[PDB]
């Protein structure tokens, strides 16, 4: 309440000041309070506070509830990773122009899922995990004073919960591998149509994984620092790195970001930064 009083009374700087529209956004210089302000700006500039009548104090308490339920002692899967996944979601809807291809409920659920998709993570060394993350997302969404979705009707609320649940479930890389071949086959044949609800639901799953791994697309000095955090989680429980990074980019990332650019050409900076990082890690791999 000492933190919530200061956050609620603050002024929320514009999206341009906060630099949350650039795919190259980084958070290393930001306080926990600054990340909260950037998050309010995301809800605000996506018209989520307005279209769904969110009381300011409730959104402030909800953001702080979400942030508190991430574990700081976890090197990578912490609040900062969830904040970044939401930022890339914002950058994709705005700079990537994905906004027009989605509905308000879908955008409202994507932002909530991106912020929640790793709640109570304990580090890689501890599809059940994603079901636990949605469980914690649901518990916070139902906490007194945190119900940011109270402005929705019951039909709106039930649809949004279904989308939130699927989006968090989609961040299971096993589900991504199960489903990506379909998404690539329909991108191949020039058949991809978002009007198909099964195709729209599949795309929302791919958009989640794209933002979930957005770190692999960051500029080299940032990507180097994030790859450190990843190593500290996998390794030190809190040489071989360059090769494992190129293998991850090859197996997982490059096709995903390639397909995303076909859906919207303005998501190209993700595919670009992911390639420049493959070059950098490949050179390091060769010593
Ligand atoms: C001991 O050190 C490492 C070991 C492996 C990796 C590789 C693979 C790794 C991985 C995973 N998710 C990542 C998400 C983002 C980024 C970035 N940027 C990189 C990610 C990432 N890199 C999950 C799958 N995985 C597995 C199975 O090991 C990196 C480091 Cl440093
Ligand atoms: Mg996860
Ligand atoms: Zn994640």
């Amino acid at each position: 309440t000492r933190e919530l009083q200061s956050l609620a009374a603050a002024v929320v700087p514009s999206a341009q000041t906060l630099k949350i529209t650039d795919f190259s956004f980084s958070d290393f210089e930001l306080s926990d309070l600054e990340t909260a302000l950037c998050t309010i700006r995301m809800f605000t500039d996506l018209n989520l506070v307005q279209n769904f009548q969110m009381k300011h104090e409730v959104l402030c308490r909800w953001i702080l509830s979400v942030k508190k339920n991430y574990r700081k002692n976890v090197a990578y899967h912490n609040w900062r990773h969830a904040f970044n996944t939401a930022q890339c979601m914002f950058a994709a809807l705005k700079a990537g122009k994905i906004q027009n291809k989605l509905t308000d409920l879908e955008i409202l659920a994507l932002l909530i899922a991106a912020l929640s998709h790793d709640l109570d993570h304990r580090g890689v060394n501890n599809s059940i995990m994603e079901h636990h993350h949605f469980d914690q997302c649901l518990m916070i969404l139902n906490s007194p004073g945190n119900q940011i979705l109270s402005g929705l009707s019951i039909e709106e609320y039930k649809t949004t919960l279904k989308i939130i649940k699927q989006a968090i479930l989609a961040t299971d890389l096993a589900l991504y591998i199960k489903r990506r071949g379909e998404f690539f086959e329909l991108i191949r044949k020039n058949q991809f149509n978002l009007e198909d609800p099964h195709q729209k639901e599949l795309f929302l799953a791919m958009l989640m994984t794209a933002c979930d791994l957005s770190a692999i697309t960051k500029p080299w000095p940032i990507q180097q620092r994030i790859a450190e955090l990843v190593a500290t989680e996998f390794f030190d429980q809190g040489n071989k790195i360059p090769s494992m990074q190129v293998g991850f980019i090859d197996a997982i990332c490059l096709q995903l970001y390639e397909a995303l650019t076909h859906v919207s050409e303005d998501c190209f900076p993700l595919l670009d930064g992911c390639r420049k990082n493959r070059q950098k890690w490949q050179a390091l791999a060769e010593q």
